């Protein structure tokens, strides 16, 4: 369990505005995820397998541990925030650092449809970190090349796969590119 604090998850978007805009507005915008934003986890094996399109910002619900809000997705709905193109660092916080195998990042194609449902066609793979089996805080941030080649609303997909279940945490990050 953990998500992408910096830059800002989705899902933590979530718990901040649960702060600011409190419990019930919070909820209406994101849904459950607000209380539990370390929960966004489905089976492992993206893209071939994993969350099904339309459900992979919500992991499809996190397994039961959340609702399907997640999964709206229109061009105004979500909170951007500006991110430079080129190199930048991710990082997990983790409430509870498994044994990891890899983490996995891809970005929105050039010509992607903000105002549809999340699918792996939409999305490429832009980097991927090797891990050796160890607990997940070994390696908390991650250098990660996001494209020079596109601007405006774009989502960053980071996928943390655990090495000895079949769970992954899948969390979605809604950027203003340069
Ligand atoms: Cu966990």
């Amino acid at each position: 369990h953990g998500y992408i604090k910096e830059p800002v998850s989705r899902a933590y978007m979530g718990a901040l505005e649960k702060q600011t805009m409190g419990w019930t507005a919070a909820a209406q915008k994101y849904g459950s995820v607000i209380d539990n934003p370390q929960s966004v986890e489905g089976p492992k094996g993206f893209p071939a397998a994993g969350p099904p399109d339309g459900r992979i910002a919500s992991a499809n619900g996190g397994s039961g541990q959340i609702d399907f809000g997640l999964d709206k997705q229109t061009a105004d709905h979500w909170v951007k925030q500006n991110i430079r193109g080129g190199f930048n660092t991710f990082t997990w916080h983790y409430t509870a650092p498994h044994a990891t195998s890899k983490w996995h990042y891809y970005i929105t194609k050039k010509n992607w449809n903000p105002n549809k449902p999340l699918s792996r066609d939409e999305f490429e793979l832009i980097g991927t970190v090797n891990h050796d089996g160890s607990k997940a805080d070994t390696n908390l941030t991650h250098k990660i090349f996001v494209p020079t080649d596109r601007s405006g609303y774009h989502i960053i997909l980071g996928v943390w796969d655990v090495a000895d279940t079949s769970n992954a945490f899948y969390n979605v990050i809604d950027v203003n590119l340069t």
